């Protein structure tokens, strides 16, 4: 189609947090250092919110070197500023779609009701905005026990029972558990048990990202680490479960779908975790079987043909153009996309009664 004729509608935009200290620091004799300069926060990314209910309405550890766990910093802080500039350049410079002023009208914003994810929201804004407000920044976030950003095994009841024996086996899969132990073994951590791929891999990459001198046999196993959480990931949840996927990313993508439907705001801003990208990624069509990276987003454009009054949609992945479930190369036709995903999509009432 001929873009020139193309007028942009509606951008959502899905974001990881940026780079962070771990949650749960490594059972390790020797530790990295985290030293609490690296929560100072630049001014350019100082941007003041209020945390409400999805009204709303009322809002709903320490590691070595003083700084606590699960922390975004100072380089996550700027990780998450860059991609608020990417989109400045794409919808506020090089198209004049939003505001260069962050507007209340245009923008609708949730997040996870946790800091990092917040703080993240908080320097994505300032980016994009350059710290300029014509209004108060509301970021909307739910109880745990009701949140749909992430896979929620809590309170669905049956995603959790489809998930028990994968779950508990997946640890012991060929070729995951030989290497699990294996790392264990050369680090001289071993038994230390519970400590899977995914605690592994949290500790080595925010060190990574930090420039932190991690443990020789943690880096030598860096990539294993990644590809065996991944590989982790996917066998509790596989592309060839459907309902599962369907408990664990589909209201999320009702939620999408319905923002697109409603186009027919500018922007809408979601800060989620790398556990929501993944499924998510994988009903996409998307997935790249990497582990999604600190301030990594996903990027959906909604355009309206001038002349024809068709709509499409592009799809990004960490500024690259994706080519989802049901799309052509570039500009996909809005029904082709949307239909090619309502396989995946749940509505509240059918969640609620999948989940029981």
């Amino acid at each position: 189609v001929d873009r020139s004729l193309l007028k942009l509608k509606m951008v959502q935009v899905v974001f990881r947090h940026g780079a962070r200290s771990p949650l749960k620091p490594l059972p390790l004799e020797e530790q990295v250092e985290w030293n609490p300069q690296l929560l100072e926060v630049p001014p350019q990314t100082q941007f003041d919110y209020t945390v409400t209910n999805l009204a709303g309405g009322p809002k709903p550890t320490t590691l070595k070197g003083g700084m606590f766990a699960g922390q975004l910093t100072k380089v996550g802080m700027q990780q998450m500023f860059a991609l608020g500039e990417r989109l400045r350049k794409n919808y506020v410079e090089d198209i004049p779609f939003l505001s260069p002023t962050f507007n209340p009208q245009e923008v609708f914003i949730r997040s996870t009701n946790i800091f990092r994810n917040l703080e993240s929201t908080r320097c994505l804004l300032a980016g994009l905005f350059q710290c300029q407000k014509e209004g108060p920044i509301i970021i909307h976030t739910d109880e745990a026990d009701s949140e749909v950003l992430y896979p929620n095994y809590q309170s669905c009841w049956s995603l959790r029972q489809r998930t028990r024996g994968r779950r508990q086996t997946a640890s012991l899969q060929p070729g995951i558990s030989e290497d699990l132990k294996k790392v264990k073994d050369r680090m001289g951590i071993d038994s230390s048990d519970k400590v899977d791929f995914f605690i592994l891999l949290d500790n080595v990459a925010a060190e990574q990202a930090h420039n932190l001198p991690s443990c020789p046999m943690l880096k030598r196993f860096a990539r294993m680490i990644e590809q065996r959480a991944v590989d982790t990931s996917l066998y509790i949840l596989p592309k060839e479960d459907r309902e599962s996927l369907q408990m664990a990313v589909g209201p999320f993508l009702h939620i999408l779908e319905s923002n697109l439907l409603k186009a027919m705001r500018k922007l809408y801003l979601y800060a989620a975790h790398d556990v929501t990208f993944i499924p998510l990624l994988m009903t996409l069509g998307i997935f790249d079987h990497k582990w999604p990276p600190f301030a990594v987003d996903l990027t959906m454009e909604l355009y309206q043909h001038l002349e024809s009054k068709e709509w499409f949609v592009q799809l990004y992945y960490h500024g690259k153009e994706q080519v989802p479930r049901g799309c052509p190369d570039g500009l996909c036709p809005l029904d082709m996309f949307l239909n090619a995903m309502s396989v995946y999509t749940l509505s509240p009432e059918k969640y609620h009664a999948l989940c029981s």
